[PDB]
Formats: structure tokens, sequence, C-alpha cells
């Protein structure tokens, strides 16, 4: 696997979530400080219908779904799996939200660095049919069974896509709210049955959250999500927007975020009509940052920016001109000092306050465009 361990400190552990076991319920991925380094061994993508759905999105064939499992059905990415959380400390909160055709499991990358600089992180599976794919249990005996039952992306019309994505962003916000409620709740003693019959006991998560420190970060659809989610939710106390997708978002939101807020931006992806919308949000009564990250692609995000080769990359655009490892620590870093500055982090993360500002041969102070 070619996806970075984290840069920080702490070793990283993951498992999953989900709760209720229904289709309204919260699922998502926990990255967290683990106590022990024992192994890196989650698996990336773990189940055969996230190849078919990723397929399906990418507007393959059938046979390509088959290929790409057959490419990346085992891959790993550097996370001890069921890991021991690492007792003694409260941790600030981040809640991600995934792009459209993505789902949780593929932004680890962002995950697990911040969860090895002392974050845990909670990756949500979004249920507004953005997801490629994603499951949920259709009663309390199919969950103890593991009988899954599979929701797919949904392709729109042109008609639909002004009405539908913003119906979509709405629920992506309250989905993303729901996920932080359900961390706070078993953060304060709540009894949950994990629907996922998993190693990691969910009981160590009591006492273990920085109820204060809490962020929602989020790539592209999900940068949209940020925005939505700020507006809706004062107990998310800062957001950073990963090269956002404006197009969902109504025009009353943009009056109604107090909280600070970052925009990452790929060189490659912006355009100036999704740029006008992040530039409403400014306010001199408001913190708003932007900086691009030179001769990225939009997917430099995601983690199939270290599926691949150099060479195979660039074709497919899933590399830009810039080296991904260079990209997302970039990325990861300027957020570090974001959320060390908002959140009020008592760590050493402001060694990287030049890079919110831009200041690196590597970013763009602001927009190109
Ligand atoms: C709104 N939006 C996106 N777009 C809006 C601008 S546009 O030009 O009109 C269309 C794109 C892309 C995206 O990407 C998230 C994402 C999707 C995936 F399918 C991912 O997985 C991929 C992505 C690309 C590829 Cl080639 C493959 C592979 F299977 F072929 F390897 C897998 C991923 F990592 C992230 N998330 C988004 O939310």
């Amino acid at each position: 696997t070619k996806i970075p361990r984290g840069n920080g400190p702490y070793s990283v552990g993951c498992t999953d979530l989900m709760f209720d076991h229904t289709n309204k319920g919260t699922f998502l991925r926990l990255y967290y400080p683990s106590q022990d380094n024992d192994r890196l061994d989650t698996l990336w993508i773990p189940n055969k219908e996230y190849f078919w759905g990723l397929s399906k999105f990418l507007g393959t064939h059938w046979l390509m779904g088959n290929i790409l499992r057959l490419l990346f059905g085992s891959m790993t990415t550097p996370a001890n799996w069921n890991s021991p959380l690492r007792p003694g400390e409260k941790y600030p909160l981040v809640v991600f939200s995934h792009g459209l055709g993505a789902f949780r499991t593929l932004y680890s990358a962002i995950g697990i660095d911040l969860a090895s600089h002392g974050f845990i992180v909670a990756a949500v599976e979004h249920r507004d049919r953005s997801a490629s794919a994603t499951y949920y249990f259709k009663d309390q005996s199919a969950a103890e069974i593991g009988d899954k039952s599979w929701l797919y992306l949904r392709t729109l019309k042109q008609e639909e896509e002004t009405h539908i994505r913003n119906e979509q962003v709405r629920q992506r916000a309250k989905e993303c709210s729901q996920a932080l409620s359900l961390i706070l709740d078993i953060d304060h003693g709540k009894p949950v049955k994990n629907a996922l019959d998993l190693k990691f006991d969910m009981e160590q998560l009591k006492d273990s959250i920085d109820r204060e420190k809490i962020a929602v970060i989020g790539h592209s659809f999900g940068g949209a999500t940020v925005i939505q989610t700020l507006s809706e939710d004062q107990r998310f106390r800062c957001g950073i927007a990963l090269d956002a997708w404006m197009f969902p978002l109504g025009d009353e939101v943009y009056s109604r975020i107090p909280q600070p807020l970052f925009f990452i931006n790929s060189e490659y992806f912006q355009y100036p009509a999704n740029i006008i919308k992040m530039k409403k949000c400014y306010s001199p009564d408001k913190e708003r940052k932007m900086i691009t990250i030179r001769g990225s692609v939009h997917q430099n995000f995601a983690d199939f920016t270290f599926a691949t080769g150099k060479i195979i990359g660039h074709m497919l655009k899933l590399k830009g001109d810039i080296d991904s490892n260079v990209a997302i620590d970039l990325s990861n870093k300027a957020s570090l000092a974001f959320l060390q500055k908002h959140l009020g982090l008592h760590k050493d993360f402001d060694q990287w306050d030049c890079l919110i500002e831009g200041d690196d041969e590597n970013l763009i102070p602001g927009t190109n465009i």
C-alpha cells in the first residue's frame, strides 16, 4: 500500500461503527489514537459492492468493477484495525464528509494523519445516495446475520440537479450532526450495540472526547456539506472545506455561518462560478481563509491519488503535477494549523501557521481564479 502513514507521534487505530442499524441511523469509520502500534492491517475498501458502486459511478461496464476489485480488493491502509483506544486524554473530534461517488473509507490519508496528531475522526457514510454505495440493515436480526441491504449512487437528470443536490446536502448536514450526537452521547455513557460485530469495544469511547473542540471537514460535495453543517450546528466550532463543490448550497447559508471556515483548493479543479460562492461566505466579522495547492487536481484529496503509479495516475487524473505526498502533507499541515488556532489546541501545529497564508513554494495564497 502507498497510502501514507500519519506523520504524528500517536499510533493510529481504525474501526467501523453503525448505529442504529437502519437506513436512517449513523454509519461511520473511526480513526483514533491507539494504545499499541502492532499491525497496519485495515482493509481499505472492505466490500465487493463498493467496487461495483465505483464502476457504476465512473460510467464503466460490469467488468471494470471486478477489475478494480482485483486490483485493490486486498490493499490496506496504515491503521491498526480494532486496536484499543489510547487512554488518559480527551481528544478533539472531527466529522468527515466524503465527496460524490466516494464513501467512508476513501479519505484515510487525511483521517490517519489527523489521528496520528491526536484526533479522533469520524468519517461518515452518507445515505443520500451520493455514495457510490453504502449499506444498512432492514431489522435487528439482519444486522446480527450480516445480511446487508445495499444502496447505490443515484444518477440524476439535469432537470433534477438543482432540487435534489440541495436536498442531499441538507440530509448530509443532518448526518454529520447525527454522527456527532452519537459520538457525544457515547462519550457520556449512552449504551450502544454496534450494528457491526467488531472486536473494538465502544465502551472505550466513554469520556474520550474533548467536547468543545469539534470540527467538520469535507471534500468536494463534502466541502459543501461542511458549509451547510456549520450553518445548522454550532457544536461544530470550525469548518475546513477541501476543494468544495458549492452548487448544492441554497443562497440562505452564506449569511448564517459564524464559525471559522478554511477553503483548501486544488489548482486545476476550480472555476469562477464555483469560487464566487466561496467569496460570498466572506465578511469582515468572520474568519475565512483560502489557499490553493499548486499543481494539484480534485482527486488529490482522496485516497485514489495513492493507488496507482505516476503515469497511470496522471492519465486517470488521480494525480496532479505535484507529488501526492507533498500535496496531502501541505493539506494536512495547513489544516492542523487551522484546527489548533480555532479549536484552541495546546500543541505545536502553529509551526505551519504560514501555510494557512499560502506561504509555500507549492501554495497559492487565495485563488488563481
Ligand atoms: C462533487 N464531486 C465530484 N465532481 C464534481 C465536479 S465534476 O467535474 O462535475 C464531477 C466530479 C467528484 C468527487 O470525487 C470524490 C471521489 C469519487 C471517487 F469515485 C473516488 O474513487 C475513484 C475516483 C476515480 C477513479 Cl479513476 C477511481 C478508480 F476506480 F478508477 F480507480 C476511483 C474518490 F476517491 C473520490 N466528489 C464530489 O463530491
